[PDB]
């Protein structure tokens, strides 16, 4: 098959926002769409370092 594996940290989804959750704005105001690709994994959130972790280090 032909498909790019993302890294573990990351989970692939057909709907996803440019804009993720993070630690600064657990859901940030945006006029998105649905992106298709590599996202965060869920609950783990954009901390204020610029890394998605999990929401208890915010």
């Amino acid at each position: 098959g032909s498909m790019i594996r993302c890294p573990k940290d990351k989970i692939y989804k057909f709907c996803g926002s440019p804009c993720p959750p993070s630690c600064k704005d657990l859901t940030p105001n945006c006029t998105r769409e649905c992106k298709k690709g590599c996202f965060c994994r869920d609950g783990t959130v954009d901390n204020n370092h610029g890394k998605c972790v999990k929401k208890e280090n915010c």
